[PDB]
């Protein structure tokens, strides 16, 4: 056929093939029902003694009201940095901030055999510099003063035998230091704090970023938590979607069959009815019994991934992998002759479409909501910020693919929220019963319309579109810094 005839036939075939890839990417409401039911099943398997889900009790039996008073501290430590924050709760749904971001120490931790004393003394040194800098209010009263409660955000593998008690099991995503496999991390931090000179500091909390997100959403609840006035709604889920994904919710105390009955009765004999469970829902259905999977998901999880087959739901939802899936689809369609069709072979393609993760997520951000830009002006430009240029008929299908990837990730992200809301139902305060779930992270906050698709999925779930609209949801953003302080408050 003619060059023009072949071009037209090729464009029609690209229509076909891209629609077929989309069909292979779709999430049906039937699959939604299947996934949420299996998630309820994994939840109930998990928190009973032996496994369904890594549902780790966070040992928090109280939620902030947004009416709270006082000033508290918060320490967080990871491979990223070390941070000492200080929060002054104004007494309304507001607060005031102070903080020092002590950079991760330059190579006292690079797989050298260093003491817990070295690392935790660096932590306490930065805490002492903090106290000296912004207030020696009770630091000048170094012998004794009115104490200060602070929460610790130690985002490492930890065995939290209770609140303000953690027994570190390993340094993963960090580097191995000597003989901390049995130490209590809150105890080490407290020892180093009382050893530099502040004995006023009490380390009374230990939680990770998701429990902090939940507590930071309890505070600052849009005037829907101060009283049963206007909207009558309470927050029941904290969660982070983005580079990673996880969530936490409050479960009945006597429904956590895992914890021994001693602690359960000792809590219920108090005013204590519920406790926060940090559902590790990252790495959900790793066995892939129900979790949808395509070819590109396999080729990325196996070859290009650092966790070969461990956090599968994370990888299907994370913001890093969206652009990666798009890149693999593009390289596929090219090497099979349908797209970018005058780069005569692979390794003639631009340097970023060939190499692994060079297709970032802001690309999909710009592409997904392309307005009628006189047919893909900002989209062409931004997709062309990486070295490859494109044509209109190709850009239409590339937008199709990007939107399909995003919709799948959003519906999957909605599955666990729906399963939690339907396990602990939102229809128990029979009248005006409403529930808001607060969210942090990259994808959920800044990806265009990822919340609209979350809502559409929650409507298409066995959470009924009839009942989805008693759940409105928005963002609570600081969990390592404000959430730790609030976990110290409710300690």
């Amino acid at each position: 056929m003619s060059f023009d005839d072949l071009h037209k036939a090729t464009e029609r075939a690209v229509i076909q093939a891209v629609d077929q890839i989309c069909d292979d990417f779709e999430v049906t409401p039937e699959k939604l029902d299947e996934l949420t039911a299996y998630f309820i099943e994994q939840m109930e398997k998990g928190l009973a003694p032996p496994k369904g889900l890594p549902m780790i009790p966070a040992f928090v039996t109280g939620s902030p009201n947004g009416t709270e008073r006082g000033v508290l501290l918060a320490a967080d430590l990871g491979g990223t940095n070390f941070r000492i924050c200080s929060v002054n709760l104004h007494g309304d749904h507001t607060f005031s901030m102070e903080q020092m971001k002590s950079k991760i120490p330059d190579d006292l931790l690079d797989d050298e055999n260093v003491t817990s004393d070295d690392l935790f003394g660096f932590l306490a040194r930065r805490t002492l510099a903090f106290m000296k800098k912004y207030h020696p209010d009770e630091l000048a009263k170094g012998k004794d003063a009115k104490p200060m409660k602070l929460g610790f955000t130690f985002s490492y593998p930890v065995d939290q035998t209770s609140l303000n008690s953690g027994t570190l099991i390993r340094w993963t995503k960090g580097f191995r230091i000597a003989d901390t496999v049995g130490k209590d991390v809150v105890q080490l931090y407290q020892e180093q704090l009382s050893a530099q000179g502040m004995p006023m500091i009490k380390v009374v909390a230990l939680t990770n970023d998701t429990v902090g997100t939940y507590l930071s959403h309890c505070y600052t609840s849009d005037n829907t938590d101060s009283m049963t006035s206007g909207e009558i709604s309470e927050p029941v889920i904290g969660c982070i979607f983005g580079t990673g994904t996880n969530g936490c919710y409050m479960e009945e105390i006597n429904k956590i069959t895992k914890l021994p009955q001693e602690l359960r009765d000792k809590l219920i004999k108090e005013g204590k009815t519920h406790m926060i469970i940090n559902v590790e829902w990252g790495s959900f259905d790793n066995e892939l019994k129900h979790l949808p999977t395509t070819k590109y998901d396999v080729v990325i999880d196996q070859k290009l991934s650092t966790n070969p087959g461990f956090h599968l739901f994370e990888k299907r939802v994370s913001g890093m992998f969206l652009g990666e899936v798009l890149r693999n689809i593009l390289v596929d369609l090219h090497s099979q002759g349908l797209l970018l069709q005058q780069y005569r072979s692979k390794e003639q393609l631009p340097r970023h479409l060939t190499t692994p993760f060079q297709l970032s997520s802001e690309v999909l951000s710009h592409i997904e909501i392309d307005d009628s830009t006189g047919l893909r002006e900002t989209e062409l430009s931004l997709l062309q910020s990486l070295r490859l240029p494109t044509t209109p008929t190709e850009r239409v299908q590339i937008q199709k693919l990007v939107r399909a990837i995003s919709r799948r990730s959003a519906y999957l992200a909605a599955v666990p929220l729906a399963a939690i809301l339907i396990k602990t139902n939102a229809l128990n305060k029979r009248y005006h019963g409403e529930v808001e779930i607060g969210c942090d992270g990259s994808v959920v906050e800044y990806y265009p319309g990822f919340r609209s698709m979350l809502r559409h999925a929650l409507a298409l779930s066995p959470l009924g579109a009839e009942g989805e609209r008693k759940v409105h949801l928005k963002i609570a953003k600081d969990g390592s810094g404000v959430g730790a302080a609030l976990c110290a408050l409710v300690a």
